[PDB]
């Protein structure tokens, strides 16, 4: 009913793939742009959202993740 839980797992997922301070992860986080996620770092973090989430996101729809809210808003898609 409200995307607080499933905003908190997402940042989850990308604390732990990136590494950074959980403090600079926000749904307008940029991946590439802000937290330097190089091409090796984006391919990961896609998996790691479809195994966290037990959803699929296929190349076409992977480029398309720019953002923490993509992520959060094809998930939530997703598992509806
Ligand atoms: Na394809
Ligand atoms: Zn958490
Ligand atoms: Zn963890
Ligand atoms: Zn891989
Ligand atoms: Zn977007
Ligand atoms: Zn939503």
């Amino acid at each position: 009913s409200d995307d607080r839980p499933l905003l908190e797992r997402v940042k989850d997922v990308v604390a732990d793939q990136l590494g950074v301070d959980r403090a600079r992860i926000n749904p307008e986080s940029n991946f590439i742009k802000d937290l330097d996620a190089d091409s090796l770092d984006s391919v990961e973090l896609v998996m790691a959202f479809e195994e966290k989430f037990g959803v699929s996101i296929p190349d076409e729809e992977a480029s398309k993740i720019a953002t923490v809210q993509d992520a959060l808003s094809y998930i939530e898609k997703a598992k509806s």
